[PDB]
Parts: structure tokens; sequence; C-alpha cells
């Protein structure tokens, strides 16, 4: 079965992950062997949920995290392999002083090939942030959290700092807003870890967009790599870059990384084992 229906029993929650904005995340054991697994639990009906459950079970991308099973309770229970190094939003800022230029252009290309498989998939991700990134291993992250969105209600009747202006003001999502997202999450990991329009009031925000207002230029950041975010910001969806576009783009950059990227001290760059602490679900 590609999406396991898991019993009660099958599962535990251990310990506390954190906080997300559709469910607390846990970190616990699968025993179908013992399987390290991360499993989220949400705020019949269930056939819509166990639909949108199935697409987020069958995408098959080494950049893409995929959901093993789910467990209908009282509550929604959704079961995933667990990334040991946790989002890339944490790992960058705790690593900002030992993250190198090659490091940053291989995580976006590997993102915008995650986002350009799930667009062949007719998947809008809606909520893609350095948040909904995993750490599988330094050198290979993956794209979470995907239809989640959709199946709470994004688009009926909120990452506001993330959302492409045409999302805010119309509910409006597609493959091309998901683009702008891509652009602030490349911006949140050129600045190592830092708050979009920190400060300013997510009220505010559709009000300095339509004005030409946009995140500033990451100090690390030659003009060609801000241009690139830039374009992802443009008011005009179809204008902006393509994934497939910039898997390419990116690509050419990281094979000459310290010319793209200005990093002090590059060519020379706690322990998630007494922290997440068997057989790994890839293995299984
Ligand atoms: N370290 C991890 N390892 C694995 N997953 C994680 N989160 C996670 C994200 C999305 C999740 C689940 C379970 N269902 N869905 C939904 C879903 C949708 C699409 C594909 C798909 F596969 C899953 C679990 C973490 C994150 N832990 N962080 C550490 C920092 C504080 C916040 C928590």
């Amino acid at each position: 079965a590609l999406l396991r229906i898991l019993k009660e029993t099958e599962f535990k929650k251990i310990k506390v992950l954190g906080s997300g904005a559709f469910g607390t995340v846990y970190k616990g054991l699968w025993i179908p062997v013992k399987i390290p697994v991360a499993i989220k639990e949400l705020r019949k009906a269930n056939k819509e949920i166990l639909d949108e459950a199935y697409v987020m079970a069958s995408v098959d991308n080494p950049h893409v995290c995929r959901l093993l099973g789910i467990c209908l309770t009282s509550t929604v229970q959704l079961i995933t392999q667990l990334m040991p190094f946790g989002c890339l939003l944490d790992y960058v800022r705790e690593h900002k002083d030992n993250i190198g230029s090659q490091y940053l252009l291989n995580w976006c290309v590997q993102i915008a090939k995650g986002m350009n498989y799930l667009e062949d998939r007719r998947l809008v991700h809606r909520d893609l942030a350095a948040r909904n990134v995993l750490v599988k291993t330094p050198q290979h992250v993956k794209i979470t959290d995907f239809g989640l969105a959709k199946l709470l209600g994004a688009e009926e009747k909120v990452p506001i700092k993330w959302m492409a202006l045409e999302s805010i003001l119309h509910r409006i999502y597609t493959h091309q807003s998901d683009v702008w997202s891509y652009g602030v999450t490349v911006w949140e990991l050129m600045t190592f870890g830092s708050k979009p329009y920190d400060g300013i009031p997510a009220s505010e925000i559709s009000s300095i967009l339509e004005k030409g207002e946009r995140l500033p230029q990451p100090p690390i950041c030659t003009i060609d790599v801000y241009m690139i975010m830039v374009k992802c910001w443009m008011i005009d969806a179809d204008s902006r870059p393509k994934f497939r576009e910039l898997i390419i783009e990116f690509s050419k950059m990281a094979r000459d990384p310290q010319r793209y990227l200005v990093i002090q001290g590059d060519e020379r760059m706690n322990f998630y084992r007494a922290l997440m602490d068997v057989v790994d679900a890839d293995e299984y």
C-alpha cells in the first residue's frame, strides 16, 4: 500500500519536536524493527483527507519528503521519515559561521529540483519556506509539508511574508506563486536565517509590495544572485523564473560558487545525536 493506514498501536509519540502552523510535530518510533519517524498531529470527512493524503505518499523524488502512513483516530496523525538534522532554517542559523558558498548554492538547486517535481505532479505547495525544507544530511535537503495548506482551506474564505502578492489579495495559488515563496526561502538561506520583513506588520505587507519594495540584498550575495531573487518577486506572475530555469541557473553558479557568493573564509569551512536519540525508513 502506498499510503499505509497505521494502527494507533503501531507507532508512539515520544518527544515533541515543535509546534507547526497546521499541528504539533513529534519525534517517535514506528514498529510495523523500530523506524524513527516524525509524527504530525493536526489541530467520515476523512475520505477527502485520505485522498489528499495519498498524493503526499505518492511522490518519489530525492528532494521531496514522502508521507509514509496516516492514523485516523479522534484526530489525524501523519507519519513520515524522521530527518535527524531538523529543518534548514534552524540549521543555517546554527552554522552561520561554517556554511560555505558551495553548500548554499547546492541547497538552492535541490529545493528547485524538488519544487519542479511537485510542479510536474501539478501540486502547488502553498507554504514553501526554509522552515519547510528539512535536512537529511548537510549535503542533502528535502521539501516537506506540501498540500496541507489546501487540505485546510488556504484558498477558501497565513504565512503572509512568504506569499506572492496575488495569493495575499486573491487567494490565487499557482506554481508561479510558489516561485515567489522560493525567492523568499533563498533569501532566508543567504541571510543565514534572518526573518523576512522583520518588524514590518503583516497587515502592511501587501502595501509595501505594491509600492515596489522588496527584501534587501543579502551581504554575501553578488548582484547576479540577488537579481534571481528579485525576479521571483515580480508582480507579473508569468514573468517570474520557472523552477526548471532556476535549477539550470543555480547549477551554473554551483560550478563556480566563490564567484557568486562572497563569504569571508569560505575556502576553509550541539549535534543531533544527543539531540534526537532501529532501521532508517530509507533502508526499510
Ligand atoms: N526533523 C523532522 N523530520 C521529519 N519531519 C519533520 N516535520 C514534519 C513536516 C511535515 C509533516 C510531518 C508529518 N507529516 N507532515 C506533512 C507532510 C506533507 C507532505 C509530505 C510529507 F512527507 C509530510 C513532519 C521534522 C521537523 N522537526 N522540526 C524541528 C524544528 C521544530 C519544528 C519541528
